[PDB]
């Protein structure tokens, strides 16, 4: 009843179509992904939503989603803050591999666990591997110890919260209308916190792609209600 | 001397109002389709010659902001921080903003507009605080004190408004070792160049910065230009300067 | 005066006496410390702010020890040590060029008595400039390593000081006030005269008569548009009249 | 073992409650006169060895903040930016804060407190939101979401609360080439050290950081410790370690 927060998950990426684990792989949006953001922007525009600051991960797919939304809402003048803390969950040694070839290699049960589990991460990369963010110039200014070799949702949540408490939440408290453009697991991290969901309950939480999720929060940042801005 | 640092400046391409032959100033109009493509072309040239960036500075006007995004996209630099500031905005055209050039030329005279357009210290007629074109009435600038928001501006004012941002943000980034990109407008960039090259008040009037062409500055240890150049062959560049 | 209310409250304070104020010597950007009396003026200003219940959310200071320590002392005495403090060379004292470090008598005998009165009280006539080879030039000082040399003065008149202060007002101080933050500004005589000149829309001629006393909180009650509704010092009319005379 | 960066850590000296033999935690108590002087002495040692700083990090508790200012004053480094954060605060002692050791011994028992004091993952009894010692009720933390403010903490929680600040601010400054100073507390510094030296959960329990003594870390290109040392002779240092034992 006091503050309004808008969250959005980027649309389909090239690897979502190629049926391959992405994680921190910095792949671009597919043409369909680019358009989901254009549609979400129009809906926000129609309802008169406006923003004062935007937060994003550092992955192209989220960054472009955010730019598209600002463009479609006439909010290109606002500051945009990116952080690796809003990045998708890192899939370790599975990143870049096709899901079928990994399912046939490791088994259908084991991948379902790695995909939908809360605290069991996929096999870790080695520091010599090029998929390790520690070897990527994009993370040059981030200490290597903070860059994951692999992650379970749990790790993702713990890595996201600090950014919520140190940047996002304070902006809301300062009176700013905030937009957050991120990924499925990163956003599940925020929602888990916002709605105080249990470890078991977030496993069933599915955040649809390219649909604005609006949170009406009270004076103490507790949700009064939430809803998606569409009719599909 | 020799280059120690590299700075890249870029002026946004054509806007809808450039085609509609209308004074823009702080009017937040979008790029035309041709303007969007000039940025794509400038990105490729930067990509080809191996330019990379660590931070990007922009005005708060859509035109420049989108030009910047396009260049980062085309150079695979979408991960970098982007900082916007009203200080990099185009020169404010006062009471002329939104008016067609022919209709103002016929109203006020061909001489008087030429003065207001290419003069250094004579600004166009000022707006009143009641006018909606005054940034002080625009929510975009709600966090900026109204005293800093112009009613009108001459190039001189624009230069004075830009320098502080150069000294407080852009230059320090260069000094910190960061490869900087600046996406702004004609007059705001003339402001930086005037300072960089220590141009006189009279000389900057002849300075014409072509639209959608990266301008690269090789600076020494003390931020003084060793040389500058545009990323385009003499053929394409000659045609861009003439427009 | 105006009977309206304050929307915002801003507190400005000029640091107390420095070692060189006693040595009767031009300081400018020379980073000299406060005298023991200077340290105590800040303790007294803190107590007055404490008694009236003033609280702060952020503090702005120059990068000169003198102002910095004044600010720390005030935060300590008001139980505001938890707030962010932002420093900037833009709030530095006016730079006195080639006069910095010299005694008044020895500069008066060297350059002339009246010429110094002009350099000290004038608005637009600066003192003789330093050379880039001189150590008193901030461009050679590690303290300003991250600030482009072109921005660092060789000398300054009040006018120059005002022009370098304003941007910091518009880019940091004012926005904090607009965000709803109770701001404290600990700086120097000329830098504060710069802010006041702007706040009260004073003329070039009028700011020459403006004397800001040392170690006395100056409170500004500003309206929604940052225009002064009224201002006042936290001191009895007795101690205050004596502070202004100095 | 090739050092590149230098980091200086300092634990504030004695507080009024250290003398009054009482659990402090987030209680914002001031330094004792002896505490103020330890910082003056640490500043002189840093001054003598020529240490200079480019930025300083601190908790938001007066005792640490004043320690930092004193060190900057004594090293002629008052011009540098100082960033404070609740993330560097002392460990929060939950329901034990404000209690005297005798008063806690009489009301919680000698065994339970020894566990709460030297344990890694078992926190002291938690406060209720209706308790005034909960930071959520303190204006100092007005700009920090209440969900982040502890009701109680074990060293483990402290560590988890500190790391993000290390990775988001302190470390990047070191990587940017800045000479950093960190003025904080016993448990918050044990957090950093535990990470820096990759100490095990069991080993940090024996780690004792003396008060008012600069701790210098020589780190390699990848922020890994090459070596560390205190600015004090083995004689004066032996006596400081016994004080903190
Ligand atoms: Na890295
Ligand atoms: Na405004
Ligand atoms: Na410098
Ligand atoms: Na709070």
């Amino acid at each position: 009843a006091k503050y309004t927060l808008v969250l959005i998950r980027h649309g389909e990426s090239t690897w979502n179509k190629e049926n391959r684990f992405t994680g921190w792989t910095d792949v671009p949006l597919s043409p369909v992904g680019e358009q989901e953001a254009v549609e979400a922007a129009k809906a926000l525009k129609e309802k008169g939503f406006e923003f004062d600051v935007a937060y994003t991960s550092v992955l192209q797919r989220a960054v472009v989603t955010c730019w598209t939304v600002l463009k479609g809402t006439d909010m290109c003048h606002i500051p945009v803050k990116s952080s690796w803390r809003l990045n998708e969950r890192h899939y370790g040694a599975l990143q870049g591999l096709n899901k079928a070839e990994t399912a046939a290699k490791h088994g259908d049960e084991q991948v379902k666990i790695w995909r939908r589990s809360y605290d069991i991460p996929p096999p870790p990369l080695e520091k010599s591997d090029k998929r390790w963010p520690g070897n990527d110039a994009v993370y040059k200014m981030v200490p290597n110890e903070a860059l994951p070799l692999t992650e379970c949702l749990k790790d993702t949540v713990e890595r996201v919260l600090p950014f919520w408490f140190d940047h996002i939440a304070p902006s809301i408290m300062e009176g700013k209308r905030v937009l957050v453009a991120a990924h499925g697991n990163s956003l599940r991290g925020l929602v888990k916190h916002l709605d105080k969901m249990s470890d078991e309950a977030v496993l069933e939480l599915n955040i649809p792609t390219g649909v604005p999720l609006v949170y009406e929060l009270d004076e103490d940042l507790q949700p009064v209600r939430h809803y998606y801005l569409l009719d599909e």
